């Protein structure tokens, strides 16, 4: 019937959103994620200058999902700051604010800000672990010690509730550990699963080459690639956090495979590439198709069925 | 116009090999794989005593490719190296045997043994990294200490060339750091670059279930999921062992995969998911689709294409 929900303390028209970095970039963006009929929106991850990004070609895609290296292009905190104190009309939808500073220090100073805003408007935060490559040392959420530091640093800095965008993982002890780590956050209150799937490459045939100009063509991969290992992380640690929400990403181009994040553990469901691909459009789509299988199974609610999948013996 | 291949003090008539664990467990599937149009073979990863491995259903496969939690179900070391010794008809093509010890010390009592036989008979040794240790800890390769105990131990206690079968890595941190400990070890003249994309969830949507029986659903992916990741994994060891082959496995379907994984940097071209779905018969279909991608470039050998993927400026 219909699809709405509450998390966090906000009311949702439905579970969708923009994934972070997807058509929210400049203001124009922000307001025609706000326009369609998306459940929230979540703005570019910034720092706390203006980036250029990364030469083009950045972005690629393909039938199976696309390849990445866009460099943390974005128009400053400053700009996304404005947007969520002034321009937002939260009316419409909720707004997340994604941050990816490039230091500690960097997500504190940016996060001390947030807070009243935070506070004022409803703003949410989702703090981006994944960054770019420094020679001699891991990403931070494959950095265990590295993400407590953060975690710690921003929990303090901040003092609300706000949620983290994960890298997938790969290993069971792996999910253990970064479980783990999150759980020591009670100011952690969702997970975001996952971010791309990092630096795949791909080349075309006919010309031989890498298709992205960034990296010798190294990037991260999203869509179809990437479903099962998304469902992967969304349902360990939706096992493994259960005071947290889970928001799942990856892979989502149908509201049958909206459907089994949600039975995998997720409570809100994130669209990147499908939504690069097919645009703003595809919102009412995927709704469409998400209540069509409900209503053939004869659920009512998404708590029937969240976190509901089955093992088998 | 041909596809031969000579290394390792070896000769292959063509690139194409099984990726072990696919039609290689029982002598009927040696002898099938040595029957075939496959360039090689490698038999299923062993331990020191027969394995019936996990509960079934334990593999899975789909137009986007696999998942498996086999348990590493073999017929035993002795086995192996009896079919190495005494069965195996060299005339036809190289033979590689692959293991898989459950700890440093069972991997270096299978390769004492090995080695004569080697030495006589040509057999070449894959070893498995991508594999579990003590539980709680990470795959092997994923626990870059305990992958050098693994390589010093192996390499003091088999005194012969061998290769490695690596996991897929996602940060260039972890590329730089795998590279460097392989490069510690001059017996180590070949890397193969792809095992399973790790711990991937299928869920199927009529029946809300996971798909296979062990470890709640999670297990390695396989097949065109994987061709991206793969390919970047062998283009970073390739441009990082320069001493070494790579050999690719991961997302080979068709010739035009394989023509990309030896772009890559790829010396032989391992094929799993397809193989398990397809049969034998792949093994010309391939053969003919790479001679016909070589024809309509003007490429008359391997080596003058490998590892020439181009760069964007
Ligand atoms: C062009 C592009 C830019 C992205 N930028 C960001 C970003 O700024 N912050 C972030 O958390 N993830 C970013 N991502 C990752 C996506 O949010 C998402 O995690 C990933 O694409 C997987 O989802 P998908 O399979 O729906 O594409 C970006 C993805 C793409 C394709
Ligand atoms: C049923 C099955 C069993 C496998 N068993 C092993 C194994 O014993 N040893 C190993 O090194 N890799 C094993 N693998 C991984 C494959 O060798 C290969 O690395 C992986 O499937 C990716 O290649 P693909 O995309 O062609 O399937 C197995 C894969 C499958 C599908
Ligand atoms: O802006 C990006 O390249 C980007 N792309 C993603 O798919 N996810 C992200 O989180 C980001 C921003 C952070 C980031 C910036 C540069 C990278 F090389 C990287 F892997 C990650
Ligand atoms: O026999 C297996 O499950 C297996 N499957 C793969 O795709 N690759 C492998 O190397 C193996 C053997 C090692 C292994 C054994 C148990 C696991 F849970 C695991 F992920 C890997």
């Amino acid at each position: 019937m219909c699809l709405k929900l509450n998390l966090l303390d906000h009311v949702f028209a439905n579970p969708f959103m923009n994934a972070a970095g997807v058509l929210c970039s400049t203001e124009e963006d922000l307001r025609c994620m706000t326009a369609s009929s998306s459940g929230a929106l979540v703005s570019k991850s910034c720092t706390s200058a203006p980036r250029d990004g990364n030469p083009e070609p950045r972005y690629m895609a393909f039938p199976l999902g696309s390849i990445n290296s866009m460099g943390l292009p974005n128009l400053g905190f400053d700009f996304y700051l404005k947007y969520a104190s002034d321009l937002h009309d939260y009316s419409k939808k909720p707004l997340f604010l994604s941050i990816s500073g490039l230091s500690v220090e960097e997500n504190v100073a940016m996060v001390r800000r947030l807070a009243p805003v935070a506070q004022e408007k409803g703003v949410l935060l989702e703090l981006n672990l994944s960054c770019p490559n420094v020679p001699g040392k891991p990403q931070v959420a494959y950095d265990f010690e590295a993400m407590r530091t953060y975690l710690q640093q921003v929990s303090l800095a901040y003092g609300l509730p706000f949620g983290v965008k994960m890298p997938p993982y790969f290993d069971i002890a792996h999910f253990d550990t970064a479980a783990a780590v999150l759980n020591e956050f009670p100011l952690v209150k969702f997970v975001t699963c996952v971010n791309s799937v990092g630096n795949g490459l791909v080349i075309d045939a006919e010309s031989e080459s890498v298709v992205i100009k960034p990296k010798q063509g190294f990037g991260g991969l999203g869509g179809k690639y990437i479903l099962p290992t998304a469902l992967a992380n969304v349902n360990a640690f939706y096992r493994r956090c259960p005071d947290k929400l889970v928001f799942g990403c990856g892979g989502v181009y149908s509201g049958e495979d909206a459907f089994l994040h949600i039975l995998a553990g997720a409570s809100m469901v994130q669209v990147g590439t499908a939504l690069q691909e097919e645009g703003p459009g595809i919102f009412t789509r995927l709704e469409d198709e998400l209540l069509e299988i409900m209503a053939r199974k004869g659920y009512r609610t998404l708590e029937e069925f969240r976190g509901r999948v089955k093992t088998i013996e």
